[PDB]
DNA sequence: GCAGTCAAAATC
DNA sequence: GATTTTGACTGC
């Protein structure tokens, strides 16, 4: 694709991303689109992380 | 100089 | 068309 991995993107979880502000944001899968999170990093990051947790409610498959 | 969203490019 | 991460853009 355009970009696979950044510096800014190896502290932050899929579907978040930093802009140049310092502020975070959140891509939907819908669109592509997103919205600002929070100048924190710890906090747009921890956010971000708890929706991949729903985003991820599946994911067994039969493991061992 | 923040705050919040869509486009850029490249891939499959 | 999907995705994936960065760039540009507007408003005060």
């Amino acid at each position: 694709m355009g970009r696979r991995r950044s510096h800014e993107r190896r502290d932050l979880p899929p579907n978040l991303y930093i802009r140049n502000n310092g502020y975070y944001c959140y891509r939907d899968p819908r669109t592509g689109k997103e919205f600002g999170l929070g100048r924190d990093r710890r906090i747009a990051i921890t956010e971000a992380i708890q929706a991949n947790i729903e985003l991820f409610s599946g994911h067994k498959h039969k493991p061992l």
